[PDB]
């Protein structure tokens, strides 16, 4: 006797990309050439997984204090808690703090602080402020990252969040890789705790993303972060927690006026979705559209081609 | 019917509907008008305001960039709504889904990616500001002024405004957040509204989910307070559970102890009383949540807070 499984009803523009903070484009299909991103990760039946965490906001922020400054680039030191603002203790079964990026590049925004203690408590004080990712003082997995601010005579040790924006390449030839994972420990330490990779597993068929075009500072990039599951599907299960009846549940995408589904797709138990089709492909359909779901499926089920 | 239930989400769990940051505390207050316009919703998942689903919309702009003016709030954006879609001045909305619903300050960053002729595909990104105050903000009527660190660095071109903080304007126009922006500006009344709300029943007070967000000088304390957070509004919409009477009684619980710690009443236009008198900042263990108990009546007495 099981609790039903299910997917939120949404359509693209009500739905949020699940490793950076703003709304799916797109769905996009792309050829197989490793797919192992660590925020969106999420099963069926609702465990979070790598360095997911439910609220939207969370995702590549981080909550703590400004404990020092060096001098290089990467010049501010932040002691990180965990974003809720409890102790962040290293030694937890997660590959860095829940909302850590899961990319190669840099992340910019703006860094705000508000004093507490005896130091003008309530001060406040918010400017521009970039994260690398390829940085050796972004160690976040170890409690600490550094920051790169606009104002350097303006910025207190005192308690910091760092909002983001959207991302870029890094100067000096360290370009946004959206599928490469950061050293959350620095140089010479292996990840760990992560969640694994996903790939299809069946002739012809390839991963279908949610696209989102994030906003870039400059140049030509076009800001593309491809998530497996938005994140008010995550949520939603997190809520569910509805029991997994085989590895792959089969979700068909509807048209709720015309009625008609206009293609079917895989929806694996560790939360990702494959169609049947080749090649690079930027879907096209109706703005009403969204994924439901049909029926548990198994391994050996052949998709009608996409 | 469909039984109607609340999400289970601790408050570090929740995003305020208001601005987009997490939920840091419960707050009741004293009776003194409330007429928030984002983070409204009915029980039985109707949107109300200015209320859109997507936490990350909440107090953003998008549209293009048209024009520019000798005045501080320089810079005109033609608003879209927040999807890309064209946006409808007569829709019978107050303003665009997603606008501020307060009078003060946001400040975030604008971005803009170029299309068509010039420059294809190039990016830029610098620290905004929009003021409610303004007499250019005129959402409703489609647009809002912008005011920017860098007038050198910026186009006619596609923009998206990303809310950071909130502050009160430096020539002293203050942050007040129950006080609403005239939407079509100077002269003009808002329509559209979401009604107010207020306690109906002796020795009741509202309570609100209460965020601290950031500031950008000076020692305002950055309080928004939103009557139910996004992710009810969220649970509400997908469930459309009938509202079986005007009241749902709800309880605040500790599940490792199992035991209820208060209860309240959720009315059905999607708002919480408490029976107390005085403000209060609630202090409550961090794994609390609010579950369903059952319908009652507005005349429902609550046990004291
Ligand atoms: C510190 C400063 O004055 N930056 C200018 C500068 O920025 C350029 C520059 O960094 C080049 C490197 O040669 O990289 C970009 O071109 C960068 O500009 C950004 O990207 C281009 C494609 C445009 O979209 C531009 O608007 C954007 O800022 O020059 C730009 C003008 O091109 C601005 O003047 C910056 O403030
Ligand atoms: C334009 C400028 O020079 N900004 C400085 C400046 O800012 C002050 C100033 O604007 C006063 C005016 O009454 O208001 C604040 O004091 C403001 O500072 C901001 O608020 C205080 C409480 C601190 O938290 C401060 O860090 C914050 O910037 O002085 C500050 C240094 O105090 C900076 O130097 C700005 O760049
Ligand atoms: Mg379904
Ligand atoms: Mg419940």
């Amino acid at each position: 006797g099981s609790k039903p499984f299910s997917l939120p009803i949404l359509t693209l523009s009500e739905l949020t990309n699940s490793r950076f903070p703003v709304p799916i484009d797109s769905l996009f299909t792309a050829q197989n050439n490793q797919v192992q991103c660590q925020n969106g990760r999420c099963t069926l039946d609702g465990e979070l997984q790598g360095t997911t965490q439910l609220l939207p906001t969370g995702i590549c922020a981080f909550r703590g204090r400004v404990t020092a400054q060096i001098n290089q680039r990467d010049r501010w030191h932040m002691q990180l808690q965990n974003l809720n603002g409890t102790t962040y203790d290293p030694t937890d079964d997660v590959p860095a703090p829940l909302g850590t990026p899961d990319f190669k590049g840099v992340v910019f925004g703006m860094v705000s602080q508000r004093n507490v203690g005896n130091d003008a408590p309530g001060s406040t004080r918010a400017q521009q402020a970039w994260v690398s990712t390829y940085s050796p003082q972004f160690v976040p997995k170890l409690g600490s990252v550094n920051l790169r601010i606009s104002d350097n005579d303006d910025f207190q040790f005192q308690p910091t969040k760092f909002t983001p924006v959207g991302v870029n390449d890094d100067d000096d030839g360290h370009p946004f890789r959206q599928w490469e994972l950061p050293n959350y420990s620095g140089e010479l330490t292996l990840n760990m705790n992560l969640a694994p990779p996903v790939a299809p597993n069946f002739p012809g068929e390839q991963l279908l993303f949610f696209r989102s075009f994030v906003p870039c500072s400059g140049g030509y990039n076009q800001g593309i972060i491809d998530c497996l599951i938005p994140q008010e599907w995550i949520q939603h299960f997190y809520q569910e927690s509805a029991p997994s009846q085989s590895d792959v549940a089969l979700i068909r995408y509807v048209n709720p006026d015309t009625g008609r589904t206009l293609f079917e797709a895989k929806l694996h138990r560790s939360g990702y979705i494959t169609v049947a089709h080749s090649g690079d492909y930027p879907l096209v359909v109706p703005a009403n559209g969204h994924f439901r779901f049909d029926s548990w499926v198994n391994q050996f089920y052949s998709l009608a081609p996409m």
